[PDB]
């Protein structure tokens, strides 16, 4: 249960792009694309818009009564209520996105490699987040994406 607080440079992609006077078509959009690991054939299970906020809490949301804490809930039993955060920051004029594991019970993986807790790891388009240290526990893949055109 790590205590997350937004850094001084936090900013939503929306606000960053507004300041640049860019119309919707001329922007970089961000989304979290969720796939069911058992069958990526049917396509994305869900798509999350990551533009309106500077920060998103990812965590367990079964639907199987539970208290929903996360903004982006995943039906992952091995994932924590408050598992990890996706944080946007205006780093000296460059919009950058980061993930931070909140000292979750099982851990977070970025492209199938466990990350340390309590530290921001930069995200790049195409990066795959999983909500456990080990594959066998993961049913979902959370793919961070830039979207253009």
């Amino acid at each position: 249960a790590l205590k997350h607080v937004e850094p001084q440079d936090a900013i939503s992609p929306d606000n960053y792009m507004d300041m640049l006077g860019l119309e919707a078509r001329d922007r970089t959009m961000y989304e979290l694309v969720i796939y069911r690991k058992n069958d990526k054939d049917k396509g994305p299970w869900k798509r999350y818009d990551l533009n309106g906020r500077s920060c998103y809490l990812v965590g367990r949301e079964l639907g199987h009564t539970e208290i929903v804490v996360a903004d982006i809930g995943i039906p992952e039993e091995t994932s924590s209520k408050q598992h990890c955060v996706i944080q946007f920051r205006n780093v000296r004029g460059i919009l950058k996105c980061y993930v931070m594991d909140l000292d979750s019970s099982n851990g977070t993986c970025l492209n199938n490699v466990v990350i340390p807790g309590a530290r921001y790891i930069e995200l790049r388009s195409g990066d795959v987040l999983t909500l456990s240290e080990f594959e066998e526990d993961n049913d979902y893949e959370l793919i961070f994406m830039n979207v253009h055109h």
